[PDB]
């Protein structure tokens, strides 16, 4: 995963409020999450892998080995059982909760970080940048 290792900085969003009304979240929470202009800060350490989102709206941070499911409390403060493997390069991020199920694919493109959030026919696309 060393192209993903850095300091990225969101620069565009698309339908991320859709997403989010599919996924199920309220609202206020919409509102305020939408605002937001993340930085992603990801970096490894032997097999496990880190990704932290700091914001205004809210911090996030998870440790993950590739295959391995965990636990995951959202940004929206979902308890989600996320599993994250690397599919031809793409980082493929699965969360299950209450019998649903969304996607989030990470991959580099360019010198971007493509973020594709999807949930059922819903899709997002948010775009980073190295800081």
């Amino acid at each position: 995963c060393d192209a993903f290792v850095g300091t990225w900085k969101l620069v565009s969003s698309e339908n991320f409020d859709d997403y989010m009304k599919e996924v199920g979240v309220g609202f206020a929470t919409r509102k305020v999450a939408g605002m937001a202009k993340p930085n992603m800060i990801i970096s490894v350490n032997g097999d496990v892998i880190t990704i932290k989102s700091e914001s205004t709206f809210k911090n996030t941070e998870i440790s993950f080995i590739l295959g391995q499911e965990f636990d995951e409390v959202t940004a929206d403060d979902r308890k989600v059982k996320s599993t994250i493997t690397l599919d031809g390069g793409v980082l493929v991020h699965v969360q299950k909760w209450d019998g649903k199920s969304t996607t989030i694919k990470r991959k580099r493109e360019d010198d971007k970080l493509v973020v594709e959030c999807v949930m059922k026919g819903v899709t997002s696309t948010r775009v980073y940048e190295r800081a």
